[PDB]
């Protein structure tokens, strides 16, 4: 079946300027490797505040990565998870941007730390749901386990810790291979 993916992407001023690149690349990996496929793409930055950087009718218009996230530009605030999570839920995945009700809602989380606010993911829990947490921030198991709530389960499938953002090019393939089954 069709597969509406979202990569909501943690831009707070915990990030290097490198790091926050390896995201970018990340996403632009991905989506390249998957073009011409059942999949759609949106992709949404967040910090303090949630910014559509492309809906799935961007996408859709102009498929490719490079031109569509062309203008991104490092937030360099806060780390409002809640927020971020919900407003995916209700402002991205909307028919009237591009999504297909037909078409398996997959949300794909990078981040280096704990939100900053607050509240419940309740109205996105029907979405496959992956985390990558990265970094110092996640050690110990303490730690990681944060991450769980934002998550589908169980969290040894959708919460994928790396230690450094250089691992991110190493691991779009354990995604795909899980996203349809």
């Amino acid at each position: 079946g069709n597969v509406d993916l979202v990569f909501l992407f943690d831009g707070s001023m915990s990030l290097q300027p490198d790091e926050f690149q390896k995201i970018l690349d990340f996403m632009k990996d991905v989506m390249k490797k998957l073009s011409n496929t059942s999949y759609q793409f949106a992709a949404v930055q967040f910090s303090t505040s949630y910014k559509t950087e492309f809906d799935f009718s961007d996408y859709v218009k102009r498929k490719d990565p490079d031109a569509l996230l062309k203008h991104v530009k490092h937030m360099l605030l806060l780390t409002n998870t809640f927020g971020a999570i919900n407003y995916v839920a209700t402002e991205v995945f909307r028919e009237e941007l591009g999504a297909r009700p037909d078409a398996t809602k997959v949300l794909i989380i990078i981040t280096d730390g704990e939100a900053t606010d607050s509240g419940n993911i309740d109205a996105a829990k029907d979405i496959i749901r992956y985390i990558i947490g990265i970094g110092k921030h996640f050690q110990t198991k303490e730690s990681q386990e944060t991450l769980h709530k934002f998550a589908s389960k169980p969290a040894s499938e959708f919460v994928k810790i790396l230690d450094t953002f250089e691992k991110l090019k190493d691991l779009f393939t354990e995604l795909q291979k899980k996203i349809y089954v």
